[PDB]
C-alpha cells in the first residue's frame, strides 16, 4: 500500500506515501476505472477544521504546540457557537496555495508556492466584486509579465447567501447563434452569451467580443459589468512564416482566469474564488481554435496552406494544427506576453513531480489531463505513470448558477 | 446499477450495463486511480466455475443456453476436470474464446474488426520446430502479399506450469538492437536485451540497423530454439516522403506485419502462454512511437536537421513539425506499396462507431482512454472527447513475465 510509479522513458521509480493521507473519493472501484470521466453541519465541520489546522501547524513546524492546541480550541468553540468559523489570513493563504498544489489535473503546479492571494472576504456587493476583480485582472496581467493570483470572496453560509462569478472565466469571447445555422464567435459560451443579452448586454455581435462580468453577491440577482478594455491584454495572432495568417482575423486574450470553481479549505466553502496564471500554448491553439465544438478553424487554415484535404491519410489536420500552435507561441512571445509551450511545461512538471515525491512523499496527478492535446508521446509526461487521488484543500467543480439561482 | 458515458463533443450519452459481468480487478480503489499504471498452476478447486462461466457465455452467444447440448457440455467438462485436473476446449469454443479476448481488449483501438479473426489451432504441436512451422504459416497467411488479414495461432495450454509453450520474442517480426561499447545503440533500442539473448543462444548477428531477429521458440517447457524466418516471408517497406526526397536517404524501413507474441490468452480458466496474434498497423505505432520515442530509433533530430528547422528553442515546435512529416512518410510508403495501414483519424473514428454499436448490442465496451487516444494530435481525434469505462472481462489477453526471468534451464 506504499505505491511506486515508473517513468518508462527514464526508468526512474518514485515511491508514493502521500496518497495514504487522501480522504475524498475517486469514483473508481476494484471493478471499474472511471479515470476518463470528466466529473466524478456542525459535527461535519470540526474534523474538517482539525485536519486542516493539523496540516497547517505541521507545515510551520509547530505541530503539537500551545499555539496549535490553542487555535484548535478557539476554532472548536467558534464552530459550536457560530456553526462555522473564520480562517486567519495565514491559514487562508496556506489553504489557497495548497488547493493549487493539490490540483491533480494542473500541469503548471511547479509554480504553486508563488501565488498572490487577495482576501476579498470583506466584499458585500457586486460592485465590490467588480472592483476586486478589476484589481485582480490588472495585477495578474502586469502589462504582459503575468503573475499568478487568486481573489477569494466571502465563504458560504447557508447556501442562500452565495457569492458567485457566473462567467466560466473572467475573460472570454462571446458566441452567437446565426440563423443560417452555424455559430459566430465562441460556441462554448453561446448559452452564456445569451444570458448576458437576456439580462441587458448590448452585443456587438463580432467574432471576438469580450464578455461582460455577471457578478453575484450575497445571493442577490447578478449584475453586468464591462471590464475596462485597457485591462484586457489581447494578442493578435500571426505566423512567423505565413503572411496570410494575419488575415484570418484571429486574436486571443493573455489572461486565463478560471472563475467557476469552488475552493474548499478546512471544511469551509468559497463559491467565488477566481484564479489565474498564464497559458500553455495548446490550450488556445489546439483546444480553443481547433476543437470541433469551438472555433474549428482547421479547414480554413489547411485550405490557405493548400494541403490535400481529400484523404485523412495526408495528415493535413496534424500539419495545420502544428502551424497554428507555432503561431500562438510566436505571437505571444513577440508581444512579450507570458506563455509556455507544452514541451517546457511538461518538462517542468516532471521536475515538480520529482520535487514533490522528494519533499512531500508524492504528487497527485491525472494523466488524462496532464498529457497535452497534441504530440503526446514526445513529451516526457506521456511515459510517466501517475497516481490520481483527492487531497484537501482543493478546487472543486460546482453547479452552474443559472440552474440553481432562486431568482 | 447503470453507468453513463458522455461524448463531450456530440453530447451523445451511452448507458453501460456490461460492467456488471466484470470479474477481474482494475487496480483502482475508491481512494486511488491507477489508470495510468502500465501493468496491472491453477487448481481444480477454482477451475470449474471459470469453465462454467465461459460455457454459459458461449452457449448464450449461440442461443442454446439451458439446452441439452449446454448441460451435457458442462457435465463433460466437470468430469474431465475432476478426473484430469484440467479440460480441453472444442474448436468452436477456442475460436469464440480468441475472438472475445480481442473483443474484450480495452486498450485496443482496432476492435471494430474483432469478429474477423482467423484462428489457427496449434494445440497438437509438440516441439519448437513444429512451432516454427505453425508461425511461418501464420506470417504467410496474415501478410497475404500486403493485403493483411488478422490472425492468431494458439499453442497448447499450460498444464503444471512446468511444460509451458512460449514464444520468447515480443513480436514475431522485430529489428535487433545492439549496445555499442561507446554507449550508443545500433538498431532498435527496445530489442537490445532480447538481441543479446539470441546472440548468446548462437545467433550470428549481421549487426545492422535493420536486422530481422530470429524466432526463439520454447515448446513443452524445454529450452528455447533459434529459427530464422524465411526472408521472403518478411514483408518490409522502405520509408520515403511524398515531397521530401532526402527522406529516403535516412535509410529507414519497417516491417508490415505487427504480430504480438508475448501475451497470455485466458479462456475459461485455461491459460495459453503461446498465442501469437496479428492485425495491421496504425501509422502512429511506427511513426510516432517506433521512430520518435527517445528510447527507440529517435530520429526527430536528424529529420529536424534535414528539414532545417529552428532547433534552438522547443517553442519553435520543431519536434512537433518533424513528427508529422515522419508520420506522413510512414503512411505514404505503406499505401504506395499496397500494404494495409490505417491512419489515426480513420482508426479512432471507426472505434467510436464500434463502441456505440457495442453499447447498443452488448451493453458496453470496456476501453482504456490512456491507451485508446493516439500518441499525437489527441484532441483532433474523436476518442479524446469520449468518456470511457475501463473494466476487465474474460476471455482476455494478459501480460505475463518475460520467459528468461522464469525459465528453468535444462541444458
Ligand atoms: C501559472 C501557470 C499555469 C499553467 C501553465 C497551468 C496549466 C494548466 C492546464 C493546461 C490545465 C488543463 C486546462 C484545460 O485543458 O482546460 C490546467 C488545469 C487546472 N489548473 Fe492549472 N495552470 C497554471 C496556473 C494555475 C493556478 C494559479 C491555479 C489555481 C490557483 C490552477 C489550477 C488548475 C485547476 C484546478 C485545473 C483543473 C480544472 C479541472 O479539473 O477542470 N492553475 N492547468
Ligand atoms: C487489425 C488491426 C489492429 C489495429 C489497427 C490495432 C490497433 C492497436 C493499437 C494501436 C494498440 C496500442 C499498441 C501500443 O501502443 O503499444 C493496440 C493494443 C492492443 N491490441 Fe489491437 N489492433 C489490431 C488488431 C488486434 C488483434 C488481431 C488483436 C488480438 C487478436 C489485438 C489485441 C490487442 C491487445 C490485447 C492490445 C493491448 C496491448 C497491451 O495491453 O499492452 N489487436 N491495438
Ligand atoms: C472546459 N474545460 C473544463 C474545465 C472546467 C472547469 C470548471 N469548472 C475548469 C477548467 O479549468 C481549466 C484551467 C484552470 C486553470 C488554469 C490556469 C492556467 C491556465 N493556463 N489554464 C488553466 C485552465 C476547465
Ligand atoms: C511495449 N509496448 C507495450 C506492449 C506490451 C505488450 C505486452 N506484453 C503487448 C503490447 O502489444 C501492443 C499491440 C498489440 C496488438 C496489436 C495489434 C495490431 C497493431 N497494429 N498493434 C498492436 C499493438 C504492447
Ligand atoms: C505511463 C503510461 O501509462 C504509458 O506511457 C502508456 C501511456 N499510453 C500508451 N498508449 C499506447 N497506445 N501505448 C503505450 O505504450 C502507452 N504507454
Ligand atoms: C473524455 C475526456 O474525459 C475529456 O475529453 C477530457 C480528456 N482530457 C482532457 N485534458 C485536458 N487537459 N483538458 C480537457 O478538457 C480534457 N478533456
Ligand atoms: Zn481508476
Amino acid at each position: 500500500r506504499f505505491l511506486k510509479v515508473k517513468n518508462w522513458e527514464t526508468d526512474v521509480v518514485l515511491t508514493d506515501t502521500l496518497h495514504l493521507k487522501s480522504t475524498l473519493e475517486t469514483g473508481c472501484t476494484e471493478h471499474i476505472c472511471m479515470g476518463s470521466i470528466m466529473l466524478p453541519t456542525k459535527d461535519q465541520l470540526f474534523p474538517l477544521a482539525k485536519e486542516f489546522l493539523d496540516q497547517y501547524y505541521s507545515s510551520i513546524k509547530r505541530f503539537g504546540s500551545k499555539a496549535h492546541m490553542d487555535r484548535l480550541e478557539e476554532v472548536n468553540k467558534e464552530i459550536e457557537s457560530t456553526s462555522t468559523y473564520q480562517l486567519k489570513d495565514t491559514e487562508l493563504i496556506y489553504g489557497a496555495k495548497h488547493a493549487w498544489r493539490n490540483a491533480s489535473r494542473c500541469v503548471g503546479r511547479i509554480q504553486w508556492s508563488k501565488l498572490q492571494v487577495f482576501d476579498a472576504r470583506d466584499c458585500t456587493t457586486a460592485h465590490g466584486m467588480f472592483n476586486y476583480i478589476c484589481n485582480h485582472v490588472k495585477y495578474a496581467t502586469n502589462k504582459g509579465n503575468l503573475r499568478s493570483a487568486i481573489t477569494i470572496f466571502p465563504q458560504r453560509t447557508d447556501g442562500k447567501h452565495d457569492f458567485r462569478v457566473w462567467n466560466s472565466q473572467l475573460i472570454r469571447y462571446a458566441g452567437y447563434k446565426q440563423p443560417d445555422g452555424s455559430t459566430l464567435g465562441d460556441p462554448a459560451n453561446v448559452q452564456f452569451t445569451e444570458i448576458c443579452i437576456q439580462q441587458g448586454w448590448k452585443a456587438p455581435r463580432g467574432r471576438f467580443d469580450v464578455l461582460p462580468l455577471l457578478l453575484q453577491a450575497n445571493g442577490n440577482d447578478p449584475e453586468l459589468f464591462q471590464i475596462p478594455p485597457e485591462l484586457v491584454l489581447e494578442v493578435p495572432i500571426r505566423h512567423p512564416k505565413f503572411d496570410w495568417f494575419k488575415d484570418l482575423g484571429l486574436k486571443w486574450y493573455g489572461l486565463p482566469a478560471v472563475s467557476n470553481m469552488l475552493l474548499e479549505i478546512g471544511g469551509l466553502e468559497f463559491s467565488a474564488c477566481p484564479f489565474s496564471g498564464w497559458y500553455m500554448g495548446t490550450e488556445i491553439g489546439v483546444r480553443d481554435y481547433c476543437d470541433n465544438s469551438r472555433y474549428n478553424i482547421l479547414e480554413e487554415v489547411a485550405k490557405k496552406m493548400d494541403l490535400d484535404m481529400r484523404k485523412t491519410s495526408s495528415l493535413w489536420k496534424d500539419q495545420a494544427l502544428v502551424e497554428i500552435n507555432i503561431a500562438v507561441l510566436y505571437s505571444f512571445q513577440s508581444d512579450k506576453v507570458t506563455i509556455v509551450d507544452h514541451h517546457s511545461a511538461t518538462e517542468s512538471f516532471i521536475k515538480h513531480m520529482e520535487n514533490e515525491y522528494r519533499c512531500r512523499g508524492g504528487c497527485p496527478a491525472d494523466w488524462v489531463w496532464i498529457v497535452p492535446p497534441m504530440s503526446g508521446s514526445i513529451t516526457p509526461v506521456f511515459h510517466q505513470e501517475m497516481l490520481n487521488y483527492r487531497l484537501t484543500p482543493s478546487f472543486e467543480y460546482q453547479p452552474d448558477p443559472w440552474n440553481t439561482h432562486v431568482w
